[PDB]
């Protein structure tokens, strides 16, 4: 009970968990904690082979011998402090004509669904990527735009203008535990916990 | 319809590259460029297979067949604003008595060594990562202390604090192409303008002399 060992993709696990983890170990100094940065595919592995009590992995995942609470979250337009399209309440594919796109190979679903989403819009030669945070660097120093989930915008909120995106892309998020692991107090705790601070936090602004 | 090709490590494709990458590209309008992330071993395999015209890989690693320049910086300690330990000049493994240090358990011969290096040392329980981004975080957040690569944490000195550490363990960082691999112009001006970006910063803030 004085174990919590958490395996997620690297996008909550550098930016949502880390913040909240650090709110969360004020009670308690001497919690043991193991914050694991993987890929969805051996997120879904460390909780069904018991090495994570707690798993945190991008949708769509296949459910049977877990537990999974689930959160979808609209995508939403990345772009640089005083850009032209912060003037719109919300962003089009049509609106991103001419624009430098930052392509992000990340292997999501939420990625790829993006991208054909936008697959006729013209546009300059692009920065491809491999992560959503260096995407949002990349914003950040005015190379270009993007088109993200919140949850990994949310730490690029003051120097980065967020405007949700005209086609209905929802980024799914899952909270995976195993359906035969040990009763946990502390696994209880904190999955209800990151929750409620979570949907605080996306609530507040205007994310959800 | 040139197209730049990197791969390189987590401790410069997270920031440095990429805030490197955004000067260089803005005058060179209809360069495509791609940055993907990976492992020092795949990134030897992606420069090798010709996937990835530039590499940035951990050391050390296997020379034969590759064009390698390296750099090698002071380990540092990073510590949240305002902590105890960055009133200090220096910081011994005996100053981190007490203190919550992150474990960061990323593979590298860098990360193992620090482990090494204050294994003896008491510390309460920590909060153990897989990615040096994640310990950076957990800094920031106020939620511990690191020993890192200061290339790494460069990109976080907005809210943490970099102090030098006492034992000297050295990161190495290779800059990788192929010897069989065509000249390129484009690539010549991003490695050695990148590295004169590099040794800049790092000489501005002190953790390069």
């Amino acid at each position: 009970n004085a174990t919590l060992r958490i395996a997620a993709m690297p996008a909550l696990a550098n930016g949502l968990l880390p913040r909240f983890l650090a709110q969360f170990i004020r009670d308690r100094p001497n919690l043991q904690v193991s914050l694991m940065g993987l890929p969805s595919s051996m997120v879904m592995e460390a909780v069904a082979s018991g090495r994570a009590d707690i798993g945190y992995a991008d949708g769509p995942q296949e459910r049977q011998g877990f537990l999974i609470e689930t959160r979808s979250l609209p995508a939403v337009v990345a772009v640089p402090m005083g850009h032209r399209l912060a003037g719109l309440d919300r962003v089009t594919p049509q609106d991103l004509a001419g624009e430098r796109i930052i392509k992000q190979e990340t292997g999501t679903l939420f990625a790829m669904r993006v991208e054909v989403a936008i697959g006729g819009i013209q546009r300059r030669p692009s920065i491809e990527v491999s992560l959503s945070h260096t995407a949002l660097s990349l914003v950040r120093e005015g190379a270009g735009i993007a088109i993200i989930d919140p949850a990994a915008a949310i730490e690029f909120t003051d120097r980065i203008v967020l405007r949700p995106f005209s086609i209905f892309i929802d980024a799914e998020f899952l909270e995976v535990r195993s359906a035969i692991g040990a009763p946990s107090t502390i696994v209880d705790r904190f999955t209800t916990e990151f929750w409620r601070f979570h949907d605080d936090l996306m609530k507040q602004n205007g994310l959800m």
